[PDB]
Parts: C-alpha cells; sequence; structure tokens
C-alpha cells in the first residue's frame, strides 16, 4: 500500500495521489524523471510504483538544437563539470555560445555571462 | 539581462539564480528538463539561457530495468495514453506488472492497483 508516484507533470502526480489516497493508500514519494525514480525507489522501498512511460528524454544538445530552431539568435551557456567535454563541444557546435564549469566561482560565471552579451 | 535557468537540480537553479540576481540580472523562468526548457523559451523569449549539459535522459523502459535490477520483486504500473503501446509493451516485457490508461477512470485505476497486489 506504499506507493511511489512518478510522472513529469505535477498535476498528474497530484491527480493520481488523490485517487490512491482516496482508496486508502499512502503516497510515500514522487518523481519528475527516470533518475529520480530509481534513487527514490532505493530510499523508500515501496510496495508499488506508478510510472508514466513518457519521461523526459531530451538531452542538453537536442534542447540547444530545438531552441536554435526556434530563435537562431538564442544565447545559451552550458553548465558543465569535468568529464562532459565531448557533449559540451557538440552543444557549442549546435549553437551554444559558451560554458561555465562547476564548481562555480561567481566571478568566472559573470565574466562568461557578460562575454556572451 | 532576462535569463532562463535550466538544471534538473533545484539547489543548482537556486545557486545560479543567486549569482545572476546578485549581478543585476532577472531570472524570468526555470526548467527541470529539456522539453520544459524549450516550452519556456517560447513563452519567455529570454535574452540568455543557462543549461546543464546533463538533463534527464532516462526513459520509462530503462527506469523499469534499473528498478528490476535493484529489486526483482518490484511491482510497477505504467501510465499510458493511446499511441504509446509499443513502449508499454516493452516496459511489461522488462518487468512491469500492469498499466492504466489516461484519461483515468478512478474505478479502473484501483481495479488495476488491486490486481497488481
Amino acid at each position: 500500500a506504499r506507493v511511489l508516484v512518478v510522472d513529469d507533470a505535477a498535476f498528474m502526480r497530484m491527480l493520481l495521489k488523490k485517487i490512491l489516497t482516496q482508496a486508502g493508500h499512502e503516497v510515500v514519494g514522487e518523481a519528475s524523471n527516470g533518475k529520480e525514480a530509481v534513487e527514490k525507489y532505493k530510499q523508500l522501498k515501496p510496495d508499488l510504483v506508478t510510472m508514466d512511460i513518457v519521461m523526459p528524454e531530451m538531452d542538453g544538445i537536442t534542447a540547444v538544437k530545438e531552441i536554435m530552431k526556434i530563435d537562431p539568435n538564442a544565447k545559451i551557456i552550458m553548465i558543465t563539470a569535468v568529464g562532459q567535454e565531448a557533449k559540451v563541444m557538440e552543444a557549442l557546435k549546435s549553437g551554444a555560445k559558451g560554458y561555465i564549469v562547476k564548481p562555480f566561482q561567481a566571478q568566472k560565471v559573470i565574466e562568461e555571462v557578460n562575454r556572451v552579451l
């Protein structure tokens, strides 16, 4: 009777939580995506999961492409950590204008925002 | 100076919003994933986007697989609409126990939760 509700739409989570709780079940957790669903399953060990078969599955690169398609003047800065450089490379190829590296130093972040503008 | 901040981690959004606002910039919106980033770009037409190159990119099927890997007794119900049947099929193959169809009738939803338990 302990249920993990997974859905990218907050209102869908709510609607399902309503129906479950109204049937005497306890929603012990919620997730907006795949990774979070799996993490929350470990931590909560629920009896039941409800999961939308559509989950956000758009990466940073293709979201750059979609935004550039909409507005070719879009100014995008990627947030990256060490190890993701191949993907950042391709984001920049696809129209992104810059990037900043985690962990942030506030000065370097604004140097880069300013540079882009 | 109007910035759309995109990152799957709420605290990362916050941290970046802090640094931007402290530099005299207006965070006019936020997104937790790819789809939402693109939608919000249209609606807000921001001067600047900041976007994590890692965005949730795990689909419902592979999140079923990861959960089954963790607990082979996991009980998962897929939420589906018309048109997604190929993906629901494969979710069930990978260990999911059932599904419910949107738009929900509360009775059919609990018939299916009960059946699974």
